[PDB]
């Protein structure tokens, strides 16, 4: 949480963007783009109403034609684009979800445009944003600094989450306004064991880089504390997540070494754990972040080796493959559109894939 050599990268932010798919036209909109792109990945898996939902979803800037790259390229997905799309598998389920960022600017403009989507869903069936509301001023400022503010996430079974920035301020303030806002939320007794299973403080070698929550009432309410981890090894990655209450020792350590070798340039994208708490549960789950694109070659380098992983832990790898091959537009040696894959082992196993649309270059 200092240097500009630790934390997070900034993917496509800050850098000029030209249109470059050999699937879309450069008049096609976002929300088209989105509604392909999650229709690919049900596909994948094995519209009229969903492009309907989504033009909804991402009004107004959904209706803005995609050849037209930002001002500003977008934080949730690596190729700038406002949406990436995520496949999950989750012991015997599988889903899709989208995640959204609005693609306007200034930084300002683009945090209130996602302050209006969340109000926007106050009233979905099944939603609740007075958590976020309770906790919000601690994630927005008139001069928001970082690589993002605000970003939601919509998941079909709809569910919807909010995605936060705690360095919103500065990487030196992260730690401080995740906790304040664990305890704003009745969180602080698994943030406490968290915080001292870490050594009582929080640096680059674990560092709060997001806080998402679903936007729902009850004991399905879920908070998620994502801590990137800049100059530590595999197995201290391992330890750091012994307090978790679904904690599988050595699995992340595993998954780490297997799938992206040992600890050059391009391993400058830090993993990441994210930490997920809830009501009357005295300690966090922890889910394991595997950089993909630019710590492998390609989508082709990066398949490879994440399959072999889920084989010799048992998961489906053909349908991971199946999901890769629907949603991607170009031959995938020379595509770069993986963003991490999250995992973890145990009894109830999961893994997802992070997919940028791959339009933007
Ligand atoms: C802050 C994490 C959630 C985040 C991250 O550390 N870096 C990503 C860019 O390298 C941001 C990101 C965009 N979409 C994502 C989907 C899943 C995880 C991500 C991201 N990170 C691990
Ligand atoms: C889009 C970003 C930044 C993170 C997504 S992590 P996640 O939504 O897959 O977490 P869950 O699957 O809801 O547990």
């Amino acid at each position: 949480d200092f240097t500009p050599d630790t934390g997070v990268i900034a993917e496509m932010t800050g850098r000029p963007m030209r249109f470059d798919s050999d699937r879309y036209r450069p008049t096609d909109t976002y929300a088209e783009v989105a509604c392909d792109k999650v229709c690919r990945a049900y596909e994948g898996l094995g519209r009229e109403s969903l492009l309907a939902f989504l033009r909804d979803l991402t009004d107004p800037w959904g209706e803005l034609p995609v050849g037209t790259p930002p001002e500003d390229a977008c934080w949730v997905s690596i190729d700038g684009m406002p949406l990436e799309t995520s496949v999950a598998w989750a012991g015997r389920k599988a889903g899709v979800r989208l995640s959204l960022e609005s693609p306007r600017g200034p930084a300002k403009r683009r945090m209130e445009d996602g302050m209006a989507l969340t109000r926007r869903l106050a009233g979905r069936p099944g939603v609740s944003v007075d958590p976020c509301l309770r906790v919000e001023d601690l994630f927005t400022d008139d001069d928001p600094q970082g690589y993002f503010t605000i970003a939601h996430a919509v998941a079909w079974t709809p569910r919807y989450k909010i995605f936060l920035n705690p360095a919103v301020r500065g990487r030196e303030q992260a730690a401080a306004r995740t906790e304040e806002a664990m305890i704003r939320l009745g969180l602080e007794q698994p943030w406490r064991a968290l915080t001292e299973h870490l050594g009582g403080a929080y640096g680059p070698e674990h560092e709060p880089a997001a806080l998402a929550m679903d936007l729902v009432p009850g004991d399905d309410f879920r908070v998620q504390v994502y801590l990137a981890h800049s100059g530590v090894s595999a197995e201290a990655i391992d330890a750091k997540s012994a307090v978790a209450a679904d904690h599988v020792p050595g699995s992340f350590a595993r998954a780490l070494r297997g799938i992206n070798g040992a600890d050059p340039e391009w391993k400058r994208k830090p993993p990441v754990t994210a930490f997920s708490f809830g009501p009357g549960r005295a300690v966090p789950g922890a889910t394991l972040y595997v950089p993909m694109i630019p710590v492998h070659g390609s989508d082709a380098a990066a398949r490879d080796r994440v399959a072999a992983f889920l084989r010799s832990e048992g998961m489906d790898a053909v349908g991971y493959e199946a999901v890769l091959d629907a949603i991607s537009d170009r031959s995938l040696p020379e595509s770069h559109t993986q963003n991490f894959i999250s995992y973890r082992g145990g009894d109830s196993p999961r893994f997802s894939v992070y997919l940028a649309p791959g339009v933007y270059r």
